[PDB]
């Protein structure tokens, strides 16, 4: 049958894990979703010449047992750890996503990509340089993306995909 891949929105409160998998999803900008909704969604899509299902969890990280962060953490195939860049301190938070994602799937080497959200707004605090010098530190894809204008969206998502299978190849 159609090929799907699990996918796992994670990130600081905040950073726009919601914003963005709304625009993917559903092509266009949510100002303010709830904060501590989590929730899945399905897509139908063609990546490099090849139609595939993207079935994705947008986490809230809440506290309270989750059987749906439950079933994608263990059988996710790949994560997309976001940070704002008018955000350090969401930044200076991806080494604790990667570390989270390396001890849920006991491995080393997971598929992710760093997404740096919200390039629309100006004097960012994170620069280009500093994102991508630690993506090259991980060896994973760094894509600057804005949920509201819709920049990189696409990009983000579909480069973790190509990362999941180049590690089932
Ligand atoms: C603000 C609402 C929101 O979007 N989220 C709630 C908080 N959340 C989250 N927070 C943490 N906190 C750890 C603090 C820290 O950095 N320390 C060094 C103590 N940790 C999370 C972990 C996970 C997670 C668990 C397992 C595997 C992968 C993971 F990403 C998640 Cl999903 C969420 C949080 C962010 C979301
Ligand atoms: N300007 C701008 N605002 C954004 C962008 N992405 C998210 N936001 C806003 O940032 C706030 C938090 O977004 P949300 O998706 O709820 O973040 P989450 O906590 O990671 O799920 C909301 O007010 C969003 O409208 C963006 O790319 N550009
Ligand atoms: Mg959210």
């Amino acid at each position: 049958g159609m090929t799907e891949y699990k996918l796992v929105v994670v990130g600081a409160c905040g950073v726009g894990k919601s914003a963005l998998t709304i625009q993917l999803i559903q092509n266009h900008f949510v100002d303010e979703y709830d904060p501590t909704i989590e929730d899945s969604y399905r897509k139908q899509v063609v990546i490099d010449g090849e139609t595939c299902l993207l079935d994705i969890l947008d986490t809230a990280g809440q506290e309270e047992y989750s059987a749906m962060r439950d079933q994608y953490m263990r059988t996710g195939e790949g994560f997309l750890c976001v940070f704002a860049i008018n955000n350090t301190k969401s930044f200076e938070d991806i080494h604790h996503y990667r570390e989270q994602i390396k001890r849920v799937k006991d491995s080393e080497d997971v598929p992710m990509v760093l997404v740096g959200n919200k390039c629309d707004l100006p004097s960012r605090t994170v620069d280009t340089k500093q994102a991508q010098d630690l993506a090259r530190s991980y060896g994973i894809p760094f894509i600057e993306t804005s949920a509201k204008t819709r920049q990189g969206v696409d990009d983000a998502f579909y480069t973790l995909v190509r990362e999941i299978r180049k590690h089932k190849e």
